[PDB]
């Protein structure tokens, strides 16, 4: 049913929009409701790149600290990570460094990572500049993206770039 299968994990503080990000990408759907993820969830999505069928096993992790042990247990085997924060939430941005270290502690075999500042549609409520996001991504050695699960801005682009760097690894 596939030529390659890439395991991808979406991590970051609770409420940054990780589930919404996946919901938009996999089902082209979005819900304004906040239904916190219990531990970890996943969605499989088959994409077609260079005439090849790549199965994307996407794990949607819970952001709350109490689920750290449950979620980090899935880091090994992950080939790509979407480290997400909310442009309207400073605390979620300040947590990026620690999320980055978490990836280093539990990930294996040079997993690829993209830093994503979600909810970019909330321009009037923005608290973290794109400049700061880009600057942190650079220092962490990650490529940067700002996106919107709500307005469907850069969700596909984010996932496709991740698939590219994983494939070209
Ligand atoms: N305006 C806007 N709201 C968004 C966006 N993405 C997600 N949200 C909203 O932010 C809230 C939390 O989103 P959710 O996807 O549940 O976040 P999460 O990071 O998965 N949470 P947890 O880690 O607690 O499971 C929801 O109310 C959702 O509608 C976005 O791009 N724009
Ligand atoms: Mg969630």
């Amino acid at each position: 049913n596939f030529d390659y299968m890439f395991k991808i994990l979406i991590i970051g503080n609770s409420s940054v929009g990780k589930t919404s990000f996946l919901f938009r990408y996999a089902d082209d759907s979005f819900t304004p409701a906040f239904v916190s993820t219990v531990g970890i969830d996943f969605k499989v999505k088959t994409i077609y790149r260079n005439d090849k069928r790549i199965k994307l096993q996407i794990w949607d992790t819970a952001g709350q600290e109490r689920y750290r042990t449950i979620t980090t247990a899935y880091y090994r085997g992950a080939m790509g990570f979407i480290l997400m924060y909310d442009i309207t939430n400073e605390e979620s941005f300040n947590a990026v460094q620690d999320w980055s270290t978490q990836i280093k502690t539990y990930s294996w075999d040079n997993a690829q990572v993209l830093l994503v500042g979600n909810k970019c549609d909330m321009e009037d409520e923005r608290v973290v500049s794109s400049e700061r996001g880009r600057q942190l991504a650079d220092h962490l050695g990650f490529e940067f993206f700002e996106a919107s699960a709500k307005d469907n801005i850069n969700v596909k682009q984010t996932f496709e770039r991740l698939v590219d760097v994983i494939c070209e690894k």
